[PDB]
């Protein structure tokens, strides 16, 4: 449940997911009882969502929001911008895939160019 998504999986997930957001990891909190992690992301942009999970920006400037995953996946804060995608459970975001933004951009460009993209989205 922690393995990276293949490029084919990324493409399908980005169209079928409840949310797709671009951002960086500010911090990670761990729940050692539930064995889950809560990832706090700085949201650069909401690409698409099926539910009002996320928004971009705030009165403080940047907006932050959190995404759950399994503790064993070992997610860490770090530099790097990612495209987080996943599903909602009880109104909480859960992580499905998290490619680097430039990696998903490559995949989507290739899919668009081959007309293999299952949907359209604006990554910019």
């Amino acid at each position: 449940a922690c393995r990276p998504c293949s490029d084919a999986e990324l493409l399908l997930a980005a169209c079928t997911s409840d949310f797709v957001i671009h951002g960086t990891i500010h911090g990670v909190a761990h729940d050692t009882e539930l064995q889950e992690s809560v990832i706090t992301v700085v949201v650069a942009r909401v690409i698409r969502q099926t539910l009002p999970l996320f928004k971009e920006g705030s009165s403080e400037g940047q907006g932050r929001a959190s995404i759950r995953t399994l503790l064993r996946c070992g997610v860490r804060p770090g530099p790097g911008s990612f495209l987080f995608m996943g599903w909602s459970r009880f109104g909480e975001a859960w992580l499905g895939c998290a490619p680097r933004f430039q990696e998903f951009s490559r995949v989507y460009s290739a899919a668009l160019t081959t007309h293999l993209n299952p949907c359209e989205m604006a990554l910019d």
